[PDB]
């Protein structure tokens, strides 16, 4: 129903394949570098253009969000997210961001706008 898509089948930009810490789903999770830039980018295929709610399976073991812009085949979607706080890097949360998709295959990315980079994220879910 929803489909999971692993970040780390993604395509990943400045960020590394990491499994340290527990919980996360697939074979682990996206650790995006400490930068401004730093992105996945997947690419989903849903049947119909429209809304969806892309559900982010994220983690943030800091007090200091790391906002993400989202975009959606190389056009802004939704800017400036917060992904604050989880306390722990285990704490795996969601937060669901509205993405507009054609029919057939898309790519979303989502990229860190600060120097702290983004959350690990585990997936997209949509
Ligand atoms: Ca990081
Ligand atoms: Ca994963």
């Amino acid at each position: 129903d929803p489909v999971d898509y692993q970040a780390e089948d993604a395509t990943i930009v400045q960020g590394a394949v990491e499994s340290n810490h527990a919980g996360y789903t697939g074979t682990g999770f996206v650790n995006y570098d400490n930068v401004a830039g730093s992105s996945v980018e997947w690419t989903v295929t849903v049947p119909s253009a429209g809304t969806y709610d892309v559900v982010v399976r994220y983690a943030n073991g800091t007090t200091t969000s790391r906002p993400l812009d989202f975009s959606v085949n190389g056009s802004i979607s939704a800017s400036g997210v917060a992904f604050g706080s989880t306390g722990t890097w285990p704490a795996w949360t969601t937060k669901t961001v509205r993405v507009t998709l054609a029919a057939g295959v898309n790519k979303i990315k989502a990229v860190a706008t600060t120097a702290n980079g983004g959350p690990n994220v585990d997936k997209i879910t949509l």
